[PDB]
């Protein structure tokens, strides 16, 4: 029995962060309504891709979606040891170095 909320106090940092969006955001408009209530984009794409992968299809209604969201972020477990840190996007942020005249 704990006395203080050690499982989540600020929730500022995340278990993953990637520069690519998910194609499930565009195909299923219930996603944008979930973020509009105050949820994170990463959480909605994650619960969608996992639900479709395991069950075979998207959520029925926002009622089921938001219930499973609060449940998953409160109390869930996952295993992501062997992750592929790879992408097809260009590093256009590196190209700004051509403008910076002040460099060693």
């Amino acid at each position: 029995g704990s006395a203080m909320a050690d499982i989540g106090s600020e929730f500022e940092k995340t278990p993953s962060l990637t520069r690519r969006i998910d194609d499930t955001i565009f195909q299923n408009p219930m996603v944008q309504e979930a973020i509009r209530m105050g949820f994170s984009f990463k959480d909605i794409k994650k619960i969608m891709e996992e639900k479709i992968q395991i069950s075979g299809s998207n959520y029925k209604s926002l009622e089921v979606l938001v219930a499973d969201l609060v449940n998953a972020q409160k109390d869930s477990m996952q295993d992501e040891s062997s992750q592929t840190s790879l992408q097809k996007e260009i590093s256009t942020e590196e190209q700004l170095r051509r403008l910076q005249e002040e460099k060693l």
